[PDB]
């Protein structure tokens, strides 16, 4: 019972994955690269049609486990896909030219978590030493000036950075995935919540990346096009300037691998509802995020290197 406009368990995102890639198979393959810490596959999407020596773009949902309508838009950007290709102009080219890698949950054991004991739930479900205290922020667990202020040492706090860089299955799994196909990835997006927000780096240090000019630009104009569909706000900019030091991050650990194009959206709301956005608002939060994850790949493919 899988509804695009309605939250999904695991179990039931688990079997889309299947059945949407058994529908689609010359534009979808499912892989899995990993598995949790309770023994759970992690699934990805190859989103394309296949072709010789195409680049990619990594695009991953559900980091943090109480973010449902981050793990919403991987379905939905997987849907829009399948629904358009052949159909619209733009994401036709897309598909052509490119491969998305989507990764629909990361966290799934932390996702499990929220439907089952707690809904606010953020991090893994992984234990630690000297502690009942449980979980790692897997957004505070990748080697990227890794475990600094911004990341707390604690495993009881909601930021704590692990035992070392990596040591989440899940975190490892990810990092693994990119570092194997680094030579194809020339953008890695990374979809939360809430707080209306496009981040670029860095988080991990207030530090400007090498191309801050161009980044902002592309933020400023993805920001742009996502308001044209209802005239939402967003705001951006590199992460420690407009958001807070989070050093570990995805983002800045692939950008530091050579990923020059690489963002962390916080999608819907400003605070109203926050983690607990009604199932109501998935369809309008998905389709004007759409035109700036489109917006950001008609880019990278004009800017290949
Ligand atoms: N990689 C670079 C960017 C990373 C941004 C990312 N944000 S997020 O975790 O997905 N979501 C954000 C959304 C909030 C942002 C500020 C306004 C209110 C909402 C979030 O939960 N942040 C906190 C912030 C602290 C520490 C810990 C528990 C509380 C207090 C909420 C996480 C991330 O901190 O890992
Ligand atoms: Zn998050
Ligand atoms: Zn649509
Ligand atoms: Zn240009």
């Amino acid at each position: 019972g899988h509804s695009y406009e309605k939250y999904n368990n695991w179990e039931t995102i688990e079997a889309w994955t299947k059945q949407v890639t058994s529908e689609n198979p010359d534009l979808i393959s499912r892989t899995a690269i990993g598995t949790t810490f309770l023994g759970n596959n992690i699934y990805l999407l190859k989103v394309g049609k296949p072709g010789p020596n195409k680049p990619a773009i990594f695009m991953d949902c559900g980091i943090h486990a109480r973010e449902w309508i981050s793990h919403a838009f991987c379905q939905w950007f997987v849907r829009e896909a399948v629904l358009t290709y052949g159909y619209e102009s733009h994401m036709t080219e897309f598909l052509n030219k490119l491969d998305f890698y989507v990764l629909p949950v990361l966290n799934i054991d932390g996702y499990i978590y929220t439907w089952t004991k707690n809904r606010m739930w953020r991090k893994t479900r992984s234990t630690n030493a000297g502690t009942t205290c449980i979980g790692t922020d897997p957004n505070r667990n990748f080697d990227a000036g890794w475990c600094t202020t911004g990341a707390s040492t604690d495993p009881c706090d909601e930021t704590y950075c692990g035992s070392a860089a990596e040591s989440e299955k899940e975190t490892k799994a990810l990092a693994d995935f990119i570092r194997n196909n680094l030579s194809s990835i020339k953008a890695y997006l990374s979809i939360h919540s809430y707080s209306q927000h496009i981040v670029y780096p860095y988080s991990y240090d207030y530090k400007l990346p090498e191309n801050n000019a161009e980044l902002n630009n592309l933020a400023k104009a993805a920001v742009k096009e996502l308001a044209t569909l209802y005239g939402t706000k967003y705001t951006y900019g590199p992460g420690a300037t407009t958001l807070y030091l989070a050093p570990g991050g995805g983002d800045d650990w692939a950008y530091d691998q050579g990923i020059k194009y690489s963002f962390t959206f916080e999608l819907r709301d400003k605070g109203r509802y926050g983690f607990i956005l009604p199932e109501s608002q998935i369809q309008a939060t998905c389709e004007e995020t759409m035109l700036a994850i489109k917006y950001v790949t008609n880019y990278v493919l004009g800017h290949l290197y």
